[PDB]
């Protein structure tokens, strides 16, 4: 599967909503908000208009990395792009191919792993929302680049994983040669350095390396800081095998301290050899 | 316009002075220090003869990344290359074009977004001169590189930037259409991630891609360290349009506590849509 | 300067992990003659390691390698039971394959680049006694034809030490001039380090080298770091610069404070360095 060269005008609905234990998340439809927010997937040239409405008892806003969007989009207090208890909003997020400018210079399309957050709860750079949850995956494919079979999210905020509890998780599954892309961000206070046992990928904008001709260093740990994202795809046990493969921060109180999960590679039959729930 | 092919023998007088509040500064005339120091452009090829004086009554150095220099210009204690109070040195920067060596490898050249700073004030490391203000940019330029309208230079040394209180900026100022050309340093003794709202550049040399072939990462947040420095040039408000575009090191805590500033974007007419201060 | 050859040997090999003195702990490929960091592995892409371990401590310990082939039960870690018992003995296989085409288009990037190895289970079940102890070790992988050194040096940032050594004392490595030199830098433990070299940079890519004009890597004298990061580079020592005792150190300011410095001790060809004076 490739991507197709975009250029829709695509709509969604968005909520940013109260979860239990004092978590606020984004969601597409009411009641559904999760934390991680959900994965917006866009072509680049597609426009994205976001009617949002905040059903939560504070301020809230939604400011996004890498797209394009107007001031008036921008999510902040600052521009009055917040979004007031109960208010509603719509902003708009649009995308680009890459191009010769007239100038004569290439101009970078918005081909990327992005990401999207609050920028209002607790303070005007959004700490208590982003700290409470409310955060999100943003994917923008090239015409061309290669689609993937199943996309997972991680995101290192402060010392946790995706918000959980430490030693929780999230586990990920996937049969052995999966083509499986991995969306990793980072937030909060703290830098990281997010780790894969038995994969490797290349530190360029897909992950994967174009040719021969592709000098990107080939990694299997990243240090990254807040609002940092990347994104790669492996093929799942590729010259490795089925297994329990584990990712973690490597930061060495981080991984005792829980941020660590499982990557879960199947063999055909479903089973996973040396694991033992 | 186009950098040329440089080779030029350069001369500079540089000092080093104190500035109100325990700061220090490097400047190009007597009492016009400011920090961070001037900016200091080559072109590959070139030489620079900074003929340095130390006005202050501690001693100070001149070290610089990137550059080509001997020994003699390391700019240490321990090499002696240091400056007495109220004395004077020479410095010598050199910089070299790329080329085929003999044994068949690519010798890279000296272009790219670079730096310099005091190694001697308070600590052999410079760790006192450093935090007083003492560094400035350097940028070395290749032949056929594009030059911009203007270039800024941002500074987060510990939890400031360019030494300025909290809460402070600094701001600067843009037409729509501008090519700006922002250098950003990094100093002292904590990792930042620098974020900026609305633009986006390219993980290499120079910020931008060098046509459809480049697969690095297209990026508007970047972890630094302290001595990291990296460069990009940006079409202020391409695909945005003007307005009030904030840049923020986007680690929590900094920016809460004033790590932040603006990017004044105007419409040929001087119109920033919804500013207000 | 020689180049690698294309690789697909099957390679055999003994380590052992064994206890030093003042609590520290190393791998080694005799029996007494560990060291931290520990030996320097280096493959052509396509090789084939088996390295027959033995654990001569009393506690159970294991061996971890990032960016290489290998299978679940070359993990090194307690989860799928691929630790070494005290005493034990077990065999770690590494594989390593050439970059090429998939069938469906698709470019399969090669195991070439710097890596390593290190303990996953002492202390806690992602090895930070070990770790902290000296469990870690340098493993270099090449792609047919690149370009080979004339010496190859190891720096691990291990929480605030340079190779487990004492604060200030270095270590420091000797080149002449013109000579070759391959630097491999691994971070491990709590904290980021920014590593800097003084008269010297390099590409930031896969070799540390460019390719050639069309390679856009930022070159940089200066890099941020976290634990378990791998990178390397090759320098020609004192090019464009001359001889002289040229510092590495970690640029964050309290650790260069601390001891977080060598020396690259660059020779003229009679073996003088000016203005060195120890
Ligand atoms: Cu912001
Ligand atoms: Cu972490
Ligand atoms: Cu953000
Ligand atoms: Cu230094
Ligand atoms: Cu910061
Ligand atoms: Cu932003
Ligand atoms: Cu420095
Ligand atoms: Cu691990
Ligand atoms: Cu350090
Ligand atoms: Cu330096
Ligand atoms: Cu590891
Ligand atoms: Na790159
Ligand atoms: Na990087």
């Amino acid at each position: 599967g490739a991507a197709p060269a975009g250029g829709e005008v695509r709509r969604v609905t968005m909520y940013a909503e109260r979860l239990a234990g004092g978590q606020m998340g984004y969601g597409l439809e009411k009641g559904k908000a999760s934390i991680p927010g959900p994965l917006i997937e866009l072509n680049e040239g597609d426009t994205l208009h976001v009617e949002f409405e905040n059903t939560m008892d504070v301020p809230v806003s939604l400011h996004v990395h890498g797209l394009d969007y107007e001031i008036s989009s921008d999510g902040t207090k600052q521009n009055k792009s917040h979004v007031e208890p109960g208010g509603t909003r719509t902003y708009t997020w649009r995308t680009h191919e890459p191009g010769r400018r007239a100038d004569g210079t290439w101009r970078a399309g918005s081909a990327g792993y992005w990401h999207y957050h609050d920028h209002v709860v607790g303070t005007e750079h959004g700490t208590g929302g982003i700290r409470n949850g409310l955060y999100g995956p943003v994917i923008v494919r090239r015409k061309g680049d290669v689609l993937p079979d199943a996309t997972h999210t991680i995101v290192f905020n402060d010392g946790t994983i995706n918000n959980r509890p430490a030693h929780t998780g999230p586990n990920f599954e996937a049969t052995v040669g999966d083509r499986v892309e991995i969306v990793m961000i980072t937030h909060g206070e703290y830098y990281h350095t997010f780790h894969m046992h038995g994969h490797r990928w290349a530190d360029n904008r897909t992950g994967m390396l174009t040719g021969p001709d592709d000098p990107s260093q080939v990694i299997d740990n990243k240090i990254c800081g807040p609002a940092d994202s990347f994104g790669f795809q492996i093929i799942a046990g590729e010259g490795v095998g089925a297994g329990a493969w584990m990712y973690h921060c490597h930061v060495q109180s981080h991984s005792d301290m829980g941020m660590v999960g499982l990557f879960l590679v199947k063999k055909p039959d479903g089973t996973i050899p040396g694991y033992d729930p």
